[PDB]
This record gives structure tokens, sequence and C-alpha cells, in this order.
């Protein structure tokens, strides 16, 4: 017996209550470590420096996730066929105290772990990854990391502060949460202060590849050089939904001109069929700032090709 | 132990799954034994004779309701203490053929009233309302109404067909589901085609109150005399939601200019209280005619309001 | 045998030709002289002093009208069982020189009424009352007026140029157009420079009536007072959308805060009937400023109230 | 004589009454005799799966159609010199009973061919195809086909029902209207079932090309490989909008990720050139869905080129 | 030598830099010195319960400020004739940190007010009046207050924190910055949890006026009973725009229904005539949630009507 | 010292008066004779033939600027180490007479080269390009031009006017302004009248390179050849925003299907280093037709890649 998404002969797609993909919700701890794999959401948003929003993310991407079938035909993929999921709900944050919403959600991320569950999270800003990768270490040790963003977020301090959503992967390095030559960076662009804005990176061990590396062509060759960097242990994936151009992904809080397709986008993810997966991530994504709902709806489809990919998926 | 809705201080109003006012979502034969009501949602638009899209109503009103409290600060009512009250889903019509979906309503509503409990609905196009009230006579016998529209909607046809959103109550006259002495219809305005098109009405023994009779004016003396005219038995209550003027509620399938303010509409519930309930309904809400979202807000608030004034609730 | 507006037995509202009402198109010389009145559009936007757009009026305003029925449920008036009524189309207007465009307006209109046509007219900004005016002192002499609008619209001057706007009454006085002892003023309100600003129309004989004095109160009792002044002779009616409250009107070029009604707009052109109409006008509707419809699908339903009240017009 | 769109010298283009290019409105025996080929509407979807809307297609294409002008700059074509070209309106179908408007849809095109006129038709959802292809074959026989779509069409029932807007391409087959071996599907992504939902056309006789093929590629050399297989008789073209991108082409009623671009769609119609053509046309055009206008000013600008690659027209 | 704001004679309206009423921005210490009274700006959202977005608040209030004039019909008040005014610019607060948010705040207006400056405050949420009247008594002593409101913002906690936007005024009541008998409260409605919720309130000394107390009537005899009441010494006035209808201010964090119109909110700023003003504000305006503008248009025309009624302006 | 933009450490970018970049306001005869180059806008609309609203253009395009930072880390360019920059207002135009503001154009860009300034304008429609031009012969003598546009623009006349925006350059080569060996235009496209409306050009010795040559290919061959042509001499750069493909630009006045990439658009201007530029202008943004704000943030975007291109600028 394993969990399946509601039909469209059962019930017509614009009704039913709104889950992830239609999906069961689960809360009790016997029932909790039955499962293999879980979508969980985190709405947090006052760590931003320009426009707020994001904290209506996870409510917005369930909604549009309806339209959704179980087989892939491009790559044979059947994911359940072989694993058991569902949906887990969202984690109580504080909004009033930033750095008291921080310890609550390590807190929660060490009680998911023990359970045995590999989780794929809805956000919410970039400040969340951090917490994050505090409890994954602690279970499997030093990691390697796949990362897609139009900004390095590297900062020492933003206003004085040590704690932000563009200081996260300088934090991380400090704490000793990575191994630092298994690292890739992919869509940097724009404007900055110095030269040593994108150097810091690659004096640390990093590679670095820069959205002029990528007009005009196929990302299929490139992802044979990712995964020869990264491999040989376990990987987390994190992505910013800025890295992709503003004529597909308008509803976020920092946009940026020139950049990745949705072509594009689908090559990198399709491309990490053979590694060690241990969690995702899909960011930043902000409902106020788009009206159609577009933004929301490719979101979804994104976090679709994410468990197409993780190991043990038969092919049929 | 009765059901209560989800606090601010457990989860920010912002997070959660989206049932009415956050309650649990029933499913099971014994728990349904145990309610007193429950709210309910029937998805369809293919009786309509202009604009389409309030197959998307009752997702709408969900998503807007988290923000209700439980206590009436102006009435002093407080239903949560007294009934015990949940979601239970929605109806799976059959959006290709009009006739079959008419039969599947009526079958739905002969159950639910078999488990003892008395609906609140959730449209819609005003087709509905028919199957529902074949159901109600089979169980109490014939009925009085409460009816709050901008038209008369009593058409002997529409394009040459029999069932229609426009013919909904010449059927229930000539079906015998009414009790003919005891109707009164409220907001009647703009244009038509002979003076027959509202005097047909009045020869049935109906009391029609127009538009211009309401201008400039407090409502609370009018529902006194509704009182005299519909009591001594069983009633049903309908209301449109294109009988509020267009300023309060843009987003309608068929809008008049120049009708109710929302102060009148909080007075006609209000004046409600001491008669013989057993069933209510809101309709026609089409959430892609307006984009704030405000249309479908106006209408959950609403619906709480009927809650208030159901038999059997305490006051403190 | 009359011309008729298409019904929704015949065809459904959503689909044909989208003229006025739906009515026929008519062009010939023979056609013309046959015709007791006629809907006509003047597209022009180059006289405008804050925001523009109003070039698009005439189309949006046709587009809304499919909705309107032929028969007055409250007053019992009949238009299209007496009269002989269509559409005429457009004027050719000079986009790029606004001198020449006055011009080509008078010339045409001399022309409309020379076929012994009375018209209805589409806006289009304040501008083109001037012209008009021009025309029909040449037909019937000397005439009265009634005038709805925010604004006094009485300059001397504008940039240093003397056509414009904001200019047209002014103008009309030193041209020896009207009677100055048949004319009021009914809507003004918000900022000045001196107490001139409206004390220059009292003291050339005009009634004035601020908005204040309109506040919380009925207009059935003022348009009684407003009959005895204007009467004994031939009349004209020209309406300024930024009258009504923003609420109800957001799509215009210069908006106000604390205006009419549109129940107290129903009360003045209801309160015309008996009086010796020549000619009718509503102006300064912008499209690109209102994204529901709502502005344009009241235009339409006011010039249909305008032909109810015309002289010639049968009760039943 | 020859029919000609209005000039901006005659008239503004934000002016006049709006048919499809400013053509003039053809309603009499004698004048439909006359005419070589023509543009008709049919405003239905009673048969969607997912979202409404498209009950408005027809009239926001004639009013976005004011930009075009008669010469093709690029190939040289000249349409309007060649043939006599004019704007019919509309066809009355039932919006309450499905299987009724079927009927009517088969015997007006029935008269339309009585007259030898070749029709280019507006729409609507794709239950039409059905019907329209019914009435063909009576007159030319058993054609050939080339469809451009993200899905592909060929379900057994939907809900239990034989008549849908994603079974018209199985009953097709089934009826004997298509030459099997003479057929083309062009985009089909996303996801499905079984590996059978693609491989059941293939069996049939089919040539598939899904979208994965296409990425990153002109398609001049694919049309030569297309002339080839579907020439040597008569033939038939239809176009799904929701084909293109999103990005591109956001109001329609089911959406799928990474697409066509407009450039590659432009390649296609303009390789059509050389084969025998007797009908065109372009469905699931959503107005509600879209806030510019974007789609529907893409779907005019579609259309003319399938006018230019009629039989009959010459280049200069 | 007095400061004026630019007219439509020397740079029309759409044009030039885009300051408050489009005055001189005031930057150095001397001339500072110099001023009576200036308009200044808070840009803080960080305290919210629900909705963000306020911080882009000042912005577009200052942006849609181009279209008033200097001199009051209805009042006869001439300010610019009078008293010295300009924009000074924006405070610098910490968006990554509340509690040093609240520190900056009272700083710099103790600088403000060592000028010898009255301020007139543009928001930003309602967490920023406790600071200021911090500031406010140590220059003049305890104060009374007229306060305008849908609620009434007396909680102990949010979330179990001391400091948000909901227990602003039980902080002041505790640290003795008010005179309890010289309060009055104006709007209250909605729901609750206990009848306490208004009842404490009334026990400290001040008078709560409901809606429904409102409901039908003009408030000029209720202003009277307020002067009488609230005299006698130095007072500070408080507007939060979620207390007028949802019809008028969509644009707003928490919306409640059935409220006061734009009619009555100018009866009462007007109704201020006579007292010891030292201080006012205006507050929760949310750009996001209002496409059309005319949230902040109305905004920016109540502040000029708090400009004109200060003790010191002179009648013509 | 030279002048810079204000940082995020200093105030948030949300907050502050909105100029260019956040730059300083000069306006003394002093302080203006010390700028090495400047930014100017001129809002005139009067002049356009389908859609109006670019009168707004000027301010929009600042309030998105607030982003920017000033290294850029593709090139190494740093403008503002090496020239003294600032923002100098508006040009004061007379929106009634559109021959009037053509001599108001030409007399106040007379006054700025007499100060030695380098002009980067924001437009404004198409007409304003002529009278600038007549300006910068007169300091200069006979330039050289690089134009980007969907369209020629060299029509005898419009509607029997011979000024308007379509017209522009047809009158340049009549008044002997330019050197006729050094012209190239790129990106015309769509319909016409004769095969002599791209021939015209071509017999007077420009360049023209049409759509289909750019389709599927990187454009940094192609400025090698461009550059030879045009150099030897001083240089005029006009960009048209309508050059560019509606998904990325959908607020402008005559958009057109099929065209140039935002990273082809960033090829051309990072690929005129090397040339001797004395003026630069971006035209034709309307934003009433785009909701979103996306056109003004890709106008302000690349007037920063125009300044960074400017003879005397260092890179490190
Ligand atoms: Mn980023
Ligand atoms: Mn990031
Ligand atoms: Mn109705
Ligand atoms: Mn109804
Ligand atoms: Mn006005
Ligand atoms: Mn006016
Ligand atoms: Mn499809
Ligand atoms: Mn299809
Ligand atoms: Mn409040
Ligand atoms: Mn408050
Ligand atoms: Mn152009
Ligand atoms: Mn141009």
């Amino acid at each position: 017996n394993l969990h399946q998404p509601l039909g469209g002969n059962e019930m017509p797609r614009f009704g039913g209550i709104a889950t992830m993909m239609r999906l069961p919700h689960v809360q009790s701890p016997a029932e909790l470590d039955a499962l293999d794999a879980a979508f969980v959401g985190v709405p947090l948003d006052i760590g931003t420096s320009l426009r707020s929003g994001t904290r209506f993310g996870p409510r917005e991407i369930r909604a549009e996730s309806v339209m959704i079938r179980p087989y892939n035909m491009a790559t044979g993929a059947a994911p359940f066929d072989s694993l058991n999921v569902a949906d887990i709900g969202d984690v109580a944050i504080n909004t009033f105290n930033l750095l008291e919403a921080v310890r609550i959600i390590e807190q929660e991320y060490d009680r998911i772990l023990g359970h045995g569950i590999l989780p794929l999270t809805l956000g919410g800003d970039h400040t969340i990854t951090l917490p994050i990768l505090r409890a994954i270490k602690k279970k499997h040790g030093k990691v390697g990391l796949v990362h897609v963003d139009a900004h390095a977020d590297v900062n020492d301090h933003m206003f004085g502060e040590k704690i932000a959503h563009g200081t996260t992967f300088r934090r991380a390095v400090e704490e000793d949460l990575l191994d630092c030559d298994r690292v890739v960076q992919i869509g940097l662009r724009a404007q900055g202060y110095t030269a040593e804005d994108f150097n810091w990176s690659r004096k640390q061990g990093f590679r670095v590849v820069q959205a002029e590396e990528c007009w005009h062509k196929s990302l299929e060759p490139l992802m044979a050089e990712v995964r020869e960097k990264v491999g040989g242990g376990p990987v987390y994936l994190s992505f910013d939904i800025d890295g992709i151009d503003p004529a597909w992904a308008p509803g976020t809080g920092t946009p940026e001109i020139g950049g990745l397709t949705t072509i594009q986008a689908m090559e990198i993810i399709r491309g990490c069929q053979g590694l060690d997966l241990i969690g995702c991530d899909l960011v930043e994504v902000s409902p106020p700032y788009d009206t159609t709902g577009n933004t929301s709806l490719l979101g979804a489809n994104l976090l679709y090709e994410m468990l197409c990919v993780l190991p043990g998926v038969v092919r049929r």
C-alpha cells in the first residue's frame, strides 16, 4: 500500500481540499515513521532587504499544483511506484523576533530526521537554509552543494547585523558545515563594488559559472563537469527563483535582467541523476508581485522534477 | 468536547491548511452522526447566460475566511459553545452534462439529511437551489421562503430549455414545493420586456419589494413586517450576491447599478432571529472578475452571521 | 416598422458585432433623413491637463452596452415603440492639430442637424462641447443649460492658450450663446486660489449648488426648484463623469474625493421629464485607469435613462 | 469589385466600428455568392475540463486586429489583390445543451460551403473541429492533417462521456474522416499515465514530434520532410494556442511549461506554401486570464499569415 | 518670504521631482531653525500580524499628491499665507532588528522638537506611535487623545512579545503618558473572544463609540460633545486608515466590513477646530494591495485638511 | 571629489527622495559648469498615432532605478571614479500646442551644450529627436547614426501633417543634418504597403538589417562590421523600446511580434566601445500599459550600460 494523488475521474480538478498534489495529510508520530519522503513549508519574510511578501509563498504553490499527473513521459520515471509520500503541514515561526525564529527551525528539523524522512521544502526567504544545514551535519557529516542564484550571498554584514538573507553562505564556511572542495555556484550577474565580489568564492575552492558562459547554449554537456566536482559523498540542493529571467518569473524580491531560460533549468535538475542527494529546497516566491499566478505554477512543476531523481526510483 | 477554529497563538493566520474557518475535515460515518451542522460546496457554472467563472467560487471563499473570530461583539451570540460544527468537502458533479448533474445533487443531499445535519451551502450558480428543495420537501413538507436578488428568476424558458439559472422558482411552484402564502422577494430593479415581468409573482400570492422602496432607509422596520408574514412553520433562506451594489461586489455574472449597501445586508440577516430556519445558501460569486479578493471576503463574513441565528444558539 | 435591438433568444449576448445596444448601422442620405434620434462618438484627448486616455472612450462604452433590455420597469417608458433610432458611427478628427480638429467638429454637426436629428454624444474630453454649441445656436437660437461637474471650467487661459478643456464655459458666455438667467451648475468642491473661483459664475446670473448642500439627502425636492428656473424655452444637458464619487467611477482624468452617489445621479436625470430638450452628452471616461470595465458600464446605463425622457416617448 | 481594409488617413485606428481588420460586414445572399474567402466565429466553452472563459474569444481578437496592414514585407505576398474577402459574423449556438450545439455547427457549415467560400475560423474550444470535419468530407472526401498542440487529444472518454474537448481526434478515426498515412502532430510534452499515451498514435500510422526534438533549433529543414509526407491531396490545418510557451501566451485553459517560441511558430505556417489547403482554425484563447490583451494580438497576427499562403495568391 | 507649492503654469503637474505637494527639500541646520511645521516619513513594516507591505507607504503618498491646490473653498482657510512649511525626508530605521528600530525613532524626534518644529507623519504600521509619544511627554507633559480605528489596540502580548502593532495604547497607560479623563475612541467593530475586549477601556475612563452608533447619520452633533470632553490642555491626533469602509480603502493590512464613509471622515477632522493640537499622524497604507493608486490619493487629501486646522491659521 | 550614489548602509533602498540613481539635484549656473555629463527628461506624448501615455515615462524610470550599483562585474568599467555626474530635472513643454513645444526643445538644448555637458535623455515619444539634432549640428557639424527600431520612420506625411513621430528621419535628410554614408538601421519587421517602404533608405546610402537576419544568432560578429562602417567621426545613438519583443517590453505604443531578446540588446551597446559618441536617448516607454513595472526597470538598466562606454572611462 502506497499513497496516490486524486484523479480527475474521482473529483474534477477545480474542486477538493487543496493539499500539495491533492495528497493525504499526516500528523501522528506512528504514521510519520512509515514515510520515505514528504513536502513541508516555512513562511518567513522578516529577513528581506528590498520587497517583502514571500510569507504567502507556500499557500499559492499548493493551490496551483492541482494540474500535475504521476508519470514522466520524457525520462520514464515513476516515483509513486517506489516510495511512500505525503503532505505534513507548516512550521510555526515567531514573526516578531528574527533570532527566536532561527532557534525554532533547527529544533523541528531534528524531529523530522529522527523519523527517517528526506525533506522537500517550500519557502520562504533565503535565511531558512542556515538552520536547516545545522541539523543535516549532525546526522550525515560534512556535505557538498549545488547552488543556483543570481547573487553570491557571501556578505560579512547587512546594516551591521550578522544574520540575514545575504550572509547565509559566509556563515556556513565559518561554522565548518561544508566540504569546500565539492561546491559549485551557477548564474551570477549584474553590478557590484570591486572584483573581489566574485573572487572571494574562488579563493575558498568553489567553481563559479557566470551567466555570460551560459548564453546561446544547451547545458547537457556542462552537467558532466558538475558531477565530477561534487561527487564521492552526500550532497544538498538549493534553488533561488531569481536565477531565472523575469520574463518567466516576475514575482520575486530582487529581480535582475538577462538570465536563464526554463528549458535550461530543466536540463540542470534532470542532470542530477546518479548523485547521493539528502535534501532539497525552492525559495523566494512572492505572490503579491505577480497577478497571473504563473510564477507559483512554475515552482510546483520544478518540485515534481526534484522527486523524480531521488535514489531508488524505477524507470518504465 | 466541541470543535473549535485554530487560534493565532497556535499558528499564524497566513499559514496552515485552508479549510473553512480552519476547522476539522470530517469523512467517517461515525463522525458524521455526531454533527449538528456543516459547511459544504457545489462547483457548477454550465447554467449561466452571460459571464462564466463561478466554478472557482468555493475555493476562494475558503481562502479568505482565515481572519474570522468566534464571538459576536454586537449581538453576543456564541455558536461554537452550543453546537458541533465542521467542514465536509465538495460534491462531485458532471461538468459535461447538465441534466445528469441535477440528478447527482438530489441523491447526495438525501444522504446528508439522513445523518441529521443542517446544511450551509457554498455555490455555484442559481440552478443548484431546485434539486436541493426537492430533498427538503421530502423531509419537512412544504416550506416558506426569504429571497434576496436583483432579478425575479421566473422565466418559462431560456433559448427553448426548461431548466436553467433563470427558471428556478417557476419550476418550484409547478411541482408543489412551496407554501405560496409565506413568501417574500427583496431587491428587484432595472430593465425588462413588459409589466408582466414583475406582476406574475404578485398573482401567485407573493409580496414584492422593489429597490426604490429601500433607498435612503434603515431596514429594521421592514423586517418586523416580514416575520409576521412568513412565520408559523419551517423556512429556507437563499441569497444571490448580485442584490448588493457593484461598488461592494464587482465579481459576479450579471451586475446591475444602484442597489443595496452592506449595512442594509447586515440588518436583513440579524432580523431573521426567532424563525424556524432549516437551511441556507450563498450563490453567484465569480473570482476571475475581481482581482483583489474582496468579493470572496464579503461572502465568508455573511455566512458567519447566518450561523449565529440558528435555533439553539446561546447568548453570553 | 421601427428599428429594434437584438434579442437574447436570437443570438446569445456574448456574441454578435458590437454596435451600441446591438442596433443597425446607418450611412445613406435616405436612411439618415428618416431618423428621429441617434447615437454618435468623438474620440479626442489632446486638450487634457493631467492624465490622458479618453480617446478610447467610445469603443469601451459600446462593448459593455450589450446587457441592456428595452423597457423601463420603474417609470413605464417605452422609447422603441414610438421613435426611430440607430448608430451612425464616429467623427474623423485630426489628432496632430487641435485648432483644426475644432473646425471639423462644427462642420459635421451642421450636417446632422440638417437631417432633423437629435444627437446623444459619446466622448471625449470637455473641449468638444464648445463647437457643438456653436452649431446649436444656428438652428434654435439661445438656449438654457443643466451642468453636472466637480469643477467650474471658467478659466481665462491654460499655459497661455485660449481653447482648452478648462475654458469651455467662459468662451460660451463671451460669444453670446446662452441665456444667462436660465443656468444651473451642480456638484462643485475641493481646492482653489481665491473666493472668486466660484463667485464669478454667481455674478453672471447662474445658480451654484456645492456638494456640501447635497450630503445626506434625496434630490427629488431640489429638481422641482430647478424646473421652474430653466423652463420656458429650449435646453441642453451636459454630464462630466468626475461629478460622481471615485468609489463608483475611478477611470477618469482628474478625480476629487467626497462626491455624489449613483442613486443621486439617477434622481437628477429622471427629474428632467417635462423640459424641451434639444441635445445631451456624457464625457471624460478613461479606460486605461479602470481594469474591471465598471466605469464604462455605468456610462452606458446613464445614456439609456437620457433616451427615456425625450419629448415624444409613450408610457406603458 | 474588391474589398479593402480601412486606412489611417481616412479614420484614425483607435476609431470606427470593430470588425475583423476593419472590413465590410456582409449579410445578403447575392453578396455571399461573390466571396472567395471569409472570417467567421464560434463562441463555445461548455466542453472545457479545467478553466472556462473561451466564449469571449472571438470578440477580443477582432478588437486588437486594428493594427494590421495589407502587404507582407518578408515574403512579398499580397492577398487583397488576388481575392475578394470579408467578415460574415458568428454562429448562434445553444449554451444550455452540448449535443444540440454540435448539431447546429454541422448544419450552418453546410450552408457556407454551398456558396463556394473557404473558411478561416476563430474559436472557441477544441470540440468545434469534429462537426466541421463532418461537413468537409461531404464535399471533398477524406483529407490529410497538420496539427499543433501540447496534448494528444485521443481519449476514449472523459467522466464517462464520449464527446469532449480531449476526445476530438479519436472520434475522427472511428468515423473514417481521415487518411491515416498523411498526418503529423507537433509539440507534445508534460506528464501522463503510461507510455501508451503517445504510442497509440504511432500504431495508427501518424508521425509524432515531441518538444524535446525541437529545443534550440530552426524548423525550416523539418518542414521539407512534412510537405513530402502529407502532400498529394487536400489538407486541413488546426492550431491550439497552448502549443506556445506561457511567456508569450498566458491566457489559455490548460497551460504547460517549456514550449515553442513565436519565431518557431512563423516558420511552421510559412512552410505550408505549395499545399492544397481547404480550411484553417485557431482555438482556445481565453480573455479573462490575461490582463494586457497580448494573447489576442498574437492570435490576430497568426491568422493573417494563414491567409497569405492560400492557393491563387501571387508574389511580388 | 514663505515657501509655496509649484504651479501648473510654471511646470505641468505630470513633470518635476516628486516631493510632497512639490515643495522644497530642506536639509541644512540653519534652514531647519526657520520652519514652523514639516512633513516627515517612517517606513517600517516588521510589526505586522497578517499582510506586509506598508514599507512603501511614504513613497506612493508623495507621488499622488501633485494635484492639490493651496486655498480651501469650503472653510476659507489659507495655511500658506500664515506658516512656513517644507519636506524634510525620511528616518533611517534598522529593518533586521525590531527593538533597535524603536530606539532610533525616539532619538531623532528629540532632535526635530529641538529645532522647534511641529510634525506631520507619514507611516508605516501602528508601532511607530509609541516612541513618538515618549518624546512628546518630555516637552509638553501628559496629553489628551483623539483616536480613529476599527480595533482597540490594547492587547498585553502578541505571540508572547510585549512590543507589537496591537499593544501600543496598553503600554502608553502603563508608562504614564496620557490623561485618562480626556480620551475618545471612534469606530470599533467585528469579532472577538469576550465582552471584556471592549469593557477594559470604559473602566479606565475612555469613551467608546462603536460603528453601530454612527450608521445612517451626520457627525456634526457628536463632535461638539467631543470638544467638551478633551479640551483644557494639549492634544494629539492619530488616524488608522482601516477605520474607513473597504469600498473606499482596499489597500491595508487588516480590513473589516461595514465601516465609516469619506464624508464622515471629513466631518471629524474639520470638527477639531479650536483645540490645542501638538502633533498628528496617518498610518497603515499598503500599496501592493491596491493597483489603482486610490488608497494613497485619499491619504494625501486627508493630510491637507489636518494642516488647515492648526493654531495660528488665518481665514479669508 | 566626485558625486556618488547613496548606499544601503546609509539608507535602505525603499526609502529616500526619488532622483535618478539617488544622485544630487543641481540647478545653479556655477554647479552646472563643473559637470562632465548628466541625466535629463522630456515628457511629450501629443505626437502619437495609436496609444497615448508616454508622458509619465520619465517618472517611473526614476522610481525603479533605486537598485543599481556602481561597478560593472562583466566589463570592469568604473564611470563614477572617472567622471562627474548628476540629475538636472525636466524641460517645461506646452501640452496644448505641438509646434510651440518643438521650438522650446531646441532653445533649452542650446543652453545645455553651452555649459559643455554631454546629455543622456529620458522620453517621451520619437518626435523629440528632430529638434535635438538641430542643436547638435550647430556645435559639431554633420554626424553618423546608430538606430534601433521595429519601424523605418521615413514617412512624407501623417494625416496631411509634416511633423509627427513617424516622419523624424525623412526631415533630417532634407535638412542636411547627417553624413549619409555612415548610417545603419537594425530590427525592422511586420507589414507595409509596397516594397519601397524599406527600399527608400537603401537608395540614400543606408544599410538595412531586417529581423530575419538576427534570428537564432549572437550579434558579436555583426558589431565588428558596424564599427568599420560608421567610424572616423562623431556619432549619435537612438534607441526605440519597441525593437525588443513584447514578451520583455509590453508597455509601449505600437508593438510588433517576433523581435530581439534582452541578451541581444546588451551585445549591441557593449559593442559600441571605441567610438566618438556625443549623445544618447531611450524613447517610447508607456507606464499605464504595464502594471508590473518591468518595462521601466529594463529602461533604467540599459541607460547605465550607455554611461559605461563613454570616452574617458577607466577599467579595473
Ligand atoms: Mn538571489
Ligand atoms: Mn539567494
Ligand atoms: Mn440575480
Ligand atoms: Mn438569481
Ligand atoms: Mn470636472
Ligand atoms: Mn469638466
Ligand atoms: Mn492542448
Ligand atoms: Mn487541443
Ligand atoms: Mn486597525
Ligand atoms: Mn491600529
Ligand atoms: Mn518603432
Ligand atoms: Mn520609432
